[PDB]
Parts: C-alpha cells; structure tokens; sequence
C-alpha cells in the first residue's frame, strides 16, 4: 500500500534521468522535464525515479493521481479477464456506447453529481471539458434569445463562413490569475503566466480581478471584505460594459481556488455573491473544478463548501477524475445532436478505473482524511512560518490544498530543488509560491515526514 | 481473428439498445446514438450489439479502430503483468515521463515519421493536436518576425489581457468542406455542416474553396484541372488579402481527402502546388491526417502519395493512431517550455497499444492489403454505379477510403438503414454521400461480402 519514508541515492535528476532527458530532447523540447520515472516500483505516496530515488510525492502529477501509485484495487481491475475489452476496444462514445456505459456512470460520476445538475457529458481532458462547456453556454444563450424561432436562413449561411449572425460575438468572463486550459478558447480565459499566453491569437472577452486576500485573515477582516466587494462590483461593471459593446457575456468561468496562477483563495461568501451576479445578468455560472475537484479540500467538489442548493449552472472536471466532462443543469441540455460531440468523448477504461477510485474514497473515508491530514500540514506550515519569516509568508489552505509564498522566484525554485534532493516533490505556482497537491492517500504521518525534512532545509538555507 | 459472416436477429437498434438509449437520454442528449454494443463479443471486422446482431463494420468507430475488434495481439498486452502500471499510473508526460517513454516512441510513432519532420509532440485527441499545431505555427511565425530577440515588455503585459501586440491577429487559412475538430480554434477551421458551427463565436480567418471534382474522372480531365487551378488562385489571393488586412496567414491547414464534409478528393498535383504556395508566402503547411492517417489509403500517411521530400511543416494525427499528436520540422520546435503543454499529452497506455498495432501493420503487410482490398471494393462500386446510375454516382476512393453519392439525403439515410439491418455498417458524410472506413483487417473477401449484400439491396430498392 505505501513505503515507510523517502530514500535518496543520488541528486535529482540523476545520471540515468539525465541520459533519458538528452535522448528526448532530440525529438522535442524537454526543458520542462523534472526526471524520468519507474512507475512500476512507485507505491502510494512515493514516486520512484530511474536512478532508484524514492520521493514522497506532494505534487501527484499536477494534482491528477487520486489514490496513489500502483493502487492494489486498480491492479485488480486490470488483472480481471472480463476487463480486457474495455482496454483494447475504444468506442466512439457519442454513437456506439458499450452495454455497461450507463451503469458504470451510475457507479462513478453520477454518484457524485453536484446539486441541481441532472445532466452529464464526458470529455477526455480538462481543456475539452471547458471548451465544450463554453459552447454549451453559447448555444443556451442564443436559444434564450431566439425563443422558439427556428435557426434563420441568415444564421445558417453565415455560420459556415465564420460570420455573424450565425457566429455570435458573445464572451465568457474570466479572472486575472485564472487557468482553464491552453486550447484557443480555454486560453482566452487563462491569465496565469505570460509564457502560457504570448504569441497566440485571443478573444476580446472581459477579465475581472480575483480577490487578493491579506494574511493572517483574522487581522484583515474589513480589508478582505472590502477587497472582495470591489471585485464583485468590477465583475458587474464588466458585464454591463460588454453588453453595451455588443459582446454580451454569456457565461462567467471561475476556479473555487485559483491553482496555476498562485493558489489564490476567496471566501465562500464571495462565491455565493458571484453566483448571484451571474444569475442576475442571465450569465451561466461555470465552475472549473478540474484541479479542485476530487476530494483534497475535504469535500468531493470544492464548491460544496459554499453550502448552496444551486451552486452553478455547469461544472467541469478532469485530473483526479481520470476522465473529464462536465455536469450541467437540465436547461443547458443541447437542443440537437452533433453540436457537442467528438470522436471519443472520454474513454470507458477511465470510467472503469474511476468507479473503483470513488469506491475507495467512500470506503476509506478519504474526504475526511484530507481535511485532517490537511489541518496537520497547515498547522506545521504555520509553525514554520513563525520560525522562518525571512522565507515563508501567506501560509494558506483548505484541506490538503495548501500553499505559501517565498521572497522571490529564485528562492522558490531553490527550495523546491533542495526538497526534491532531500526526498520530497513540491509544486510551484505563481511567481513565488510553493503549493501542495498530495494524493488522497496522504495521511497525517506523511505531513510530519515532510515537515521535519523541510524544517532542516530552512535551518540550513 | 474473425467470424465467418454477419448474423442478424433483430432490426437495429433492437429492444435492448432502445431501452439503454432511453436510460442514457435522461442524462444527456442521446439522439446521435446508433445502438449499444457488446465489444467483448466483437472480433475483427465484426461488431456485435446488445441484441445479439453481428454486423460487418465498415465505419470502424468513425475510422478509429486500426486492426479490428478484440485483436489477439492487443489482448496479450493487457494480459502481461509487466504492463499493469502503464494502465493505472497515468503520468503528467510533459514533466515526469516513464523510463520507456522514448523507446516506446521509437517502436511506434517515430518508426513512421513523415519525411523532413524530426520533431514529435503527443496529444490525446485530434482536436488538441490541431489546436497545438496552430499554436506551434503562430509562435514560429512570431519567431521569424522578431528574430533572436527577447519578448518585449509590452508583449508580456498585453498577452495577459488578451491584447495585441502580445496576442497577434494572425490567421490560419482553411477550406470549405473541412473538418478539423470542434474546440473553438479547430472549429474556426471547420466548415463541414451548419449544425457543427452555429451559435459559436469564431475567428475572421480566410476560407478557400476546395476543388469539387467531376466524375467519371476520365471524362473531365480538363475541367478538373481548371477547377483545381481556380482553387489555387483563390488560396493565393486570400493570403495576399489577409496580409493587407493585418491578419497575416501564418499557416494553411488541409486534409489529404476531406472526410466529414463529404469525401472530397483532389489530385496529387493540386497538393504539390498547394504546398508550394504555402512555402512561397511563408505560411506553414499543416496537413491534418487525423482521419486519412494510419494506412487505409495504401500508404501509412495519405500525403505520401504526393511523392514530396518536403511535404509539409506539421502533420497531425489521431483516431487509428490510438493517441494524437503532431510531427513537425525542427524549425517549428517551441523555443521555451510551457508554451505547448497540458497535463497528460496523450497516455502511455495508448502508446503501448500503438507499438503493437504498428508491429502488426508491418508484419502482416497491411498497407499493401488496404490497396488490394480497396481496389476490389472500388471496382465493385464502379460496377454497381454502372448498373444503378439512378442511385449511385461519383464513385471515388483511394485504398479502402471510398465513397459515392446518392440522389438525396433521405435515400442516403434509407440505404444506410437498410444496409445495417442486412448486416453491414456504413458511414454517411456530407448531405448525401456514403463512405467506407474499414479497419485494416478488411480483406478482399469482406469487400465481396459487402458488394454481394448491397447488390441485393439495390435490386430490391424501389
Ligand atoms: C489542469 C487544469 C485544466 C486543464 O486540464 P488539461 O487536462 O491540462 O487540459 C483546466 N482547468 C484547471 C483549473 C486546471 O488546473
Ligand atoms: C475526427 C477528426 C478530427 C478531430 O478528432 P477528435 O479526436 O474527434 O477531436 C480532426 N481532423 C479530422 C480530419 C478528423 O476527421
Ligand atoms: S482536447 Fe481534450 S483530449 Fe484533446
């Protein structure tokens, strides 16, 4: 199920990794590569590299590995002779679904549906989930505007040649610091780092400020309320402004906690109010749970913390969910087929795995475990913040979805690189934040292994 | 390996499929659903439904099943205990690749790299392949314009807020009839059917005519050269026009044979001249082989027929390839990391399957088989066209990538329906064409089985 701690043999990347990185660099830019991995010997919370290093992995493949490496329940699925077809016969799911398609959805995604959302379409990744959510939103908005009326001849003609009125000039409102994917529609809503954006054509869609909270929260009660109120006002102003531009805001997309752009949090009140603004202007409210979804905040979906019966119109997911897709309200159902469609629409092999993942999450009480392990982590980070104010500030988190700031990008990267050599894989976000994305099998004792390693690193830095 | 023929028990969809359709329709629009399938009992070219119908499948999951159902070499891979990890431990491939990543690419995609393209990025589907190929082209074009210079402060600030100059107003030129995917960038290049496009915001990018050939080809040699010439002239004019509009054409995307829009073919000559036009105006030439790729035209990549040493700058793929991605020239290599990126960048388990598929295609000489079986099919289609000119026209194809037109949409759909109930699954494309996408284990005897069932259908059709 898991090893008893990290065990380092070499610097990371070690010589076998470096050789493999040189080979890969011949066929593509390999500069992002951390190291090469032995996934066969990886177990639980521990990633083993090709040099035999064993690291406690608190990044989990960018928050995408739900119940650790080489999970014995998932091993068993692959071993069952009856499952072989699912792995080798991939269907065009929009036209030729397997006999068990609906049942395996009942065992998996439908069992964790968000409140108010009776509909589900599956997609293979987070980007195509958000792209198709946008399109779902645009078709719904245009359908509100036309009744009743059929598509017009002018609409049918102009859409084929990329013109209005067939192709409307609607927008999705997004936030500074957001990350929603990198295909060309997703990208216009992404505002994470310039290198993600530069040299790519975009859309003129409104971009609102996301609150920047001040820490410690108890010492900034009024200021943080004011900051959130200012952002809400600017959202509403943008919706009004873009309606006058004839670039009507059909939807608002937001993450419950901004990830790639710097682990930015906002109060549950901010979200409830944002949801109400969206409804008031007839904007669909699209919650992107690709990274927050799947339990690490201590609730299956992070938006569940908000306590709403009607939390959103559309909610996308992927990463830990193995498959992508989006849940949505009945009113957003496409009116005709072949509008929201692609060849594969996910993969039944991933739904097979996810159903077992969800069973394990329920049976091992891993939601509540993530709240607990996360509190233990956060407490320890607060202790380190108090002892090392020259390096650590703005400690913050929900569940195991935790982060802190360092003084600058150069110290942020150095601390990540030293931790890795000492046996712990950390992620970065923003210009100078370190983030945690532990698998759901991360326990309080793993929080301590990390804290004790990192305490020694800070003492010697 | 295979069953010996179709076996029909019910109309399709049968009662068990209709019940599942009803259940699925509660949670999503299920109006596209053909029927529900028993993939566990499906084998080779035969698909088995939940009503126990066994149909010769000449559509192969929209041309995505490369070596048939339940292929025993693929079954063996899933059975090997050493392969479990690959199915259950999915990496973020851009940052933490598995030990065998490179070697498995050598066994698979790199063994079939097109001429002149040393670079490869992997992607999970055809649409992310094309969106990321567009981005690769836009970055390449700005790199030519800025030279070996750093991003400007203004570019870095403006790109974050969706503004020029950091976000350029460059265009990708595409063709009427095209299909390149349905995410918002891809979809701007797609011009297949109105329902695929309507109500979605787009880009003001140029759209050229794709040649519409007249059949039979021997009777319209001159008119077809003229039509191809006119299309080439309009591509070039559009490039000049969009430069003048400050919306410079950075790349041109085209399919070797247009699929979803209606199986539109053009000569090898037209593609050679198109490629030259691209080069002449400094446009990257992006060939979409998502549906033509993987052998069914009798060469691994359809563009191979053009006989060029420099056929293209970028070539995308997916469907039969199990994974997506794109090959590209060394000069198109991104200059920094995290520009072309996403969480998964494909999936090693699909690479595992693909290596074995490529092994099977080579060992069993399946490109040659597609040319041979496809000639059998096309010859029979031409024979049926001669006998039933009132139902069948514009018979055309290359390898098994064949099609024909019917007089109208209702007849096209009736013939597909009838054929299915008689044990043969066909595709439709455009408003009135029928298309073939047989898997690569389609042989001449399957072609004759089809021909012989369809002959009977035609004789009985009113
Ligand atoms: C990773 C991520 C996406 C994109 O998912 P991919 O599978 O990389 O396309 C979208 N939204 C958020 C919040 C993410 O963190
Ligand atoms: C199917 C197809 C695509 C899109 O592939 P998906 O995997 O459906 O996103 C792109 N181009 C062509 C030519 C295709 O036929
Ligand atoms: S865009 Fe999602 S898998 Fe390709």
């Amino acid at each position: 199920f898991d090893y008893d701690g990290p065990l380092m043999k070499t610097e990371v990347p070690g010589p076998r990794s470096r050789e493999l990185m040189k080979q890969l660099n011949i066929i593509q830019n390999a500069e992002a590569v951390h190291f090469f991995c032995n996934y066969e010997e990886s177990r639980g919370n521990y990633l083993v590299d090709v040099d035999g290093n064993r690291m406690l992995d608190l990044y989990s493949q960018i928050s995408s590995i739900p119940i650790g490496y080489s999970h014995p329940a998932l091993v068993k699925l692959v071993q069952q002779p009856q499952n072989v077809s699912t792995f080798i016969n991939r269907p065009a799911l929009g036209i030729l679904p397997p006999e068990n398609f609906v049942e395996k959805l009942r065992e998996s995604l439908l069992s964790v549906a968000p409140k108010g959302m009776s509909q589900l379409i599956t997609m293979a990744c987070g980007s195509c989930s958000n792209e198709n959510a946008f399109k779902t939103i645009f078709m719904w908005y245009r359908s509100k505007e036309r009744g009743e009326s059929a598509f017009s001849k002018e609409e049918l003609e102009t859409c084929m040649i990329n013109q209005a009125p067939g192709c409307p000039d609607y927008s999705i409102l997004s936030f500074m610091g957001a990350f929603h994917g990198r295909t060309m529609g997703c990208l216009a809503t992404t505002h994470s780092k310039a290198i993600h954006k530069i040299d790519i054509p975009s859309f003129d869609w409104p971009i609102a400020p996301f609150p920047r909270l001040k820490y410690p929260l108890e010492e900034f009660v009024k200021e943080n309320q004011q900051e959130e109120a200012r952002c809400l006002e600017e959202v509403e102003d943008l919706i009004v402004k873009y309606r006058k531009k004839k670039k009507t805001v059909a939807g608002i997309i937001v993450e419950p906690i901004q990830s790639e752009g710097g682990d930015n949090h906002a109060s549950d009140d901010f979200f409830r109010k944002l949801r109400d603004i969206s409804r008031k202007h007839g904007c669909a409210f699209l919650v992107d749970e690709v990274q927050t979804g799947g339990g690490s905040t201590g609730k299956f979906w992070a938006h569940e913390h908000w306590g709403l019966d009607d939390p959103a119109d559309v909610m996308t997911f992927s990463k830990k969910m193995m498959t992508g897709g989006f849940f949505h309200k009945e009113e957003f159902r496409p009116n005709a087929p072949y509008r929201i469609f692609n060849t594969w629409l996910g993969d039944p092999s991933k739904n097979l795995l996810l159903a077992e993942v969800i069973n394990i999450i329920k049976r091992e009480d891993l939601l509540s475990n993530a709240a607990h392990a996360g509190k233990v982590l956060l407490t320890g980070l607060l202790d380190l913040q108090a002892r090392y104010p020259q390096f650590i500030s703005r400690v913050r988190g929900r569940g195991t979805f935790c982060s802190f700031d360092t003084p600058d990008e150069s110290i942020r990267n150095k601390l990540i690189s030293i931790a890795r050599n000492k046996g712990v894989m950390l992620g970065g976000c923003g210009d100078k934040s370190i983030r945690f994305r532990p698998t759901l099998v991360f326990r309080d004792h793993h929080a301590h292994l990390f804290l004790n390693i990192f305490s020694d690193i800070l003492a010697d830095f």
